[PDB]
């Protein structure tokens, strides 16, 4: 009852979902309950745009115009006079979870429509994206627009960045822009023991809606995919980067993993 009593702690709903992939193993909690999916559809988004594209075509220079600019855009709102190539959106989107970069590459894919479409290919039935930033943020309890679950966002991020949804260097690019996220180091990466490499992308949304997932390797074996997923009753609710950490840390017990 760690779960629980996490929830009991922090005054939120969590979702867990964690495969260990080198021994099948599984730990879950509320593992298909929809949450706003929030930036973590933004790793998702990217996996979409490298199989799109050869690794030579990222370098495809994408010009904006301040309109492009949204509520966050830490890297972009730089460089509307020069644009940015797809292979620096991508790494403005996954690495700063720059909003607007995730908009142009959204938009480069054909919307979220078309984002919908290449994730049902995949095998994902479960991830609705419907809007761009700022709007996909706002969901209210019960609604399905832009949410996910833990399992589905798991079993899609594993589909990309380890399995055959895309080539061998196009899943080292993915791999390696989350390993290097800036904006994770208080969720499931404090939760993982010092040396552990980890890749992940963070979310936060309406309704304290705060998330991350990740792969997580060990010195040596077969990595651990995890989705940590929360949210809380009022619209304007704060969350606390410390119930993904904490979370992480049960789910590191429960398989095992504390230590090796």
């Amino acid at each position: 009852d760690d779960f629980a009593k996490l929830e009991e702690q922090f005054d939120a709903k969590l979702g867990i979902f964690a495969l260990d992939t080198g021994t099948n193993r599984t730990v879950a909690y509320r593992p298909d309950e929809r949450f706003a999916f929030a930036s973590t559809i933004k790793a998702l988004t990217v996996g979409v745009l490298l199989q799109q594209k050869s690794i030579e075509d990222l370098n495809q220079r994408i010009t904006y115009t301040r309109d492009d600019l949204v509520n966050y855009n830490p890297i972009t709102e730089k460089h509307v006079d020069t644009g940015m190539t797809l292979k620096e959106l991508a790494d403005a989107s996954l690495r700063y979870s720059d909003n607007a970069a995730q908009n142009l590459i959204l938009k480069q894919i054909g919307g979220p429509e078309s984002l919908k479409k290449e994730l049902r290919k995949i095998g994902d039935e479960v991830t609705n994206p419907e809007r761009f930033y700022p709007e996909l943020n706002e969901v209210n309890p019960g609604e399905t627009q832009d949410t996910s679950t833990a399992r589905a966002l798991v079993t899609s991020l594993r589909a990309f960045a380890l399995e055959d949804k895309l080539p061998s260097e196009k899943r080292e690019l993915l791999i390696d822009w989350m390993k290097r996220n800036t904006t994770g180091d208080a969720l499931i990466r404090a939760g993982v023991p010092d040396g552990w490499e980890v890749a992940d992308k963070t979310g936060a949304a309406s309704y304290g809606t705060r998330n991350d997932i990740a792969i997580i390797w060990p010195p040596k074996g077969d990595p651990v995919v995890l989705a940590v997923l929360s949210s809380r009753d009022k619209k304007d609710a704060k969350y606390d980067d410390k119930l993904i950490a904490e979370a992480t840390k049960v789910v590191m017990k429960a398989l095992n993993m504390n230590g090796k």
